DNA sequence: AAACATTCGTTCACGTGAGTTCCAGTACAAGTCTGGTC
DNA sequence: AGACTTGTACTGGAACTCACGTGAACGAATGTTT
């Protein structure tokens, strides 16, 4: 009922449960559609661009701007993208060590005054940028897609976490504007419309 | 009187169960890095 | 919000050792039979 009314999850309570600050659980929890497995539409996406790390992650890329490709003519190969989201979190340290080193020779230094053509940005631009021809696909297990006036697509993600950055896809294999706009329209934002069979 | 068995009695090797030390794997709490909007 | 890293603790499995039990080789001594 909660995903069918657009809701973001439910709370469990015990009735002989005690009030305990700064605890986390002791008879509240709290069951969303992104917890259980399968329900939620993961969302692979190419990656554009990146970004340099802070604190432990110093020399190296720790999160990374990504975008989705247009539609192309027929039998022609997609060579405009316009950039979706930014992802930082859920890759591990030896999976980001492994992704940087797999394109650290590819990165090319971005300039604002000569922003590249095949990658075309909004308010937020990567301090690298990287050509698609060459990258990886990423998938994320995005909350919900809300308007987002920093981005060409007009759209961003909620609480974006990556899961995998699958090798067996290519990079021309990544989701299509109209994919997006789709997926956008099937429920009006949440991504979560798949009811729950056991 | 000699040979065999038998016997028999022993003892050694091998196998199974209980206690002790060490380390791999798992659960939970906190620090740390990162996402977006007004 | 979330996910990963760090720590802390906690436990169960593996290896080692010893005690108990058994099987069975065998070696010789003795008794019986021819």
């Amino acid at each position: 009922e909660a995903i069918d009314k657009r809701e973001e999850g439910i709370m469990v309570k015990q009735p002989l449960s005690i009030y305990k600050p700064d605890k986390r659980g002791e008879g509240w929890l709290k069951i969303k559609p992104e917890y259980v497995s399968g329900l939620m539409d993961e969302l692979d996406i190419l990656i554009v661009g990146g970004y340099w790390g802070k604190g432990s992650r110093g020399g190296m890329m720790s999160h990374f701007l990504c975008a989705v490709a247009e539609k192309p003519p027929p039998g022609e190969k997609p060579s405009v993208f316009h950039t979706l989201s930014r992802v930082g979190s859920g890759c591990t340290m030896k999976e980001l060590y492994d992704l940087g080193l797999k394109l650290a020779k590819y990165w090319k230094p971005f300039h604002r005054k000569a922003p590249p053509s095949s990658i075309l940005c909004g308010t937020e631009k990567p301090e690298v940028y990287i050509e698609p021809c060459n990258s990886v696909i990423v998938q994320i297990k995005a909350a919900e897609i809300v308007p987002s006036d920093m981005y060409k697509t007009g759209c961003t993600l909620r609480f974006p976490r990556i899961e995998k950055i699958r090798d067996d896809k290519e990079w021309h294999e990544c989701m299509t504007l109209d994919d997006l706009e789709q997926l956008r329209g099937k429920a009006s934002g949440k991504l979560a419309s798949k009811h729950l069979y056991i």
